[PDB]
């Protein structure tokens, strides 16, 4: 059972999760979630989420007046609040397994040239707070970021959505365009296919992914 | 200038894409099945878990689709690393096209096909397992497009007004005007967040 609350100026981004979620989950009151427009947490008739940067530079900052009563509205003490950014921690498989249990995660999406960095230090004298990336790359918000996040964390948790690489799979027909199927995987030796798959994955990994090894 | 074609059997989970120099288009797998119930996928020779998308229904979509020009794209956990590198190579070219997978994936013969006759990259957006190549797609379009023309280490932390909030204080360098303390407290923050959260980019262990 998980309630998942995003926070971002685009929520119609969010909209392939909801439906992602199949109603029997839904039903069965296995998971929630629900998405906010930052801008209802404005102060003034412009209903401003940003502004310049202290110390100078390009680009606009996020205001942490807005962020800190957004966050104080749907937070409480035993969130874990998620925030993407490519200056994060690494996520990973790992650290998918470990949100998965979690009750309530809040995923506060940013934009421009981020979020001011006191709405996070603040929020982490009373919540758990984690600053994480999910590839060497830069986007123009944590929107992507989130989908992202949401999708490995939620399929890890029964029923709700429905080391070395993986090597190439195969179906039928078993000649395509002049390729055959490997006919050891015909052969009904299955140990050997074991064998056959292990040695398939370790050159795939040699060739695409030396740093795992 | 660049077109972006995906292929998908969930058309509407590239909907967030809506955000004259390029073009997104959409196409749905089933498009190119010729029986009744529009079945692309079949259980793996060898034995395992779950289904693979069968080979015939993705070569009829991409010989429609593709021409020997085009940069073919296929988003998996086993793929070459896309990053920073990667987008800033695909964001000169002219035609790219995304194959999204669903299940455990599509038949390898389809790469190697396709391979024949125009370039093909598969490739890993970051170590982790989704439900489908979609999302992976989605990142990959977003990373790209910001660089398009006429479209190391890590950034430290950013501030704006006000100077004071809820006791917190802006760190008064950043407040002093001096552009050469500023630039180096900067230079500083960046490697400290580094070697701290990411220590592999400057060359330490884990
Ligand atoms: N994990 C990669 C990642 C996450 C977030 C952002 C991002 C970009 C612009 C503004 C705010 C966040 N970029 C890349
Ligand atoms: N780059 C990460 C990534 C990409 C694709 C997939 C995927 C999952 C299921 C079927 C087909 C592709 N998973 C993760």
């Amino acid at each position: 059972s998980m309630k998942i609350d995003v926070v971002t100026i685009f929520p119609e981004y969010l909209q392939p999760v909801r439906q992602s979620l199949p109603g029997k989950a839904i039903d069965a009151g296995l998971v929630d979630v629900a998405v906010h427009d930052l801008r209802r947490w404005t102060h003034d008739v412009h209903k401003s989420v940003d502004d310049s940067p202290y110390g100078g530079g390009p680009g606009m900052v996020m205001k942490p007046t807005v962020w800190g009563d957004a966050l104080d509205e749907i937070c409480t003490s035993e969130t874990l609040l998620v925030v993407p950014t490519p200056a994060g921690y690494p996520f990973t498989q790992e650290t998918a397994w470990q949100w998965s249990t979690e009750d309530h995660l809040v995923i506060a999406c940013g934009r421009y040239e981020g979020i001011d960095q006191r709405v996070a230090d603040d929020a982490a004298t009373r919540m758990r707070v984690r600053e994480v990336s999910i590839g060497d790359y830069v986007l123009n918000g944590g929107e992507a970021a989130a989908l992202v996040i949401i999708e490995a964390v939620l399929r890890l948790v029964p029923g709700v959505l429905g080391s070395l690489l993986e090597g190439p799979s195969y179906t039928r027909p078993p000649s395509w365009r002049g390729m055959d199927v490997p006919p050891v995987l015909l052969s009904g030796d299955h140990a050997k296919i074991a064998a056959w798959r292990a040695e398939q994955s370790r050159q795939r990994t040699i060739e695409r992914r030396p740093d795992l090894l």
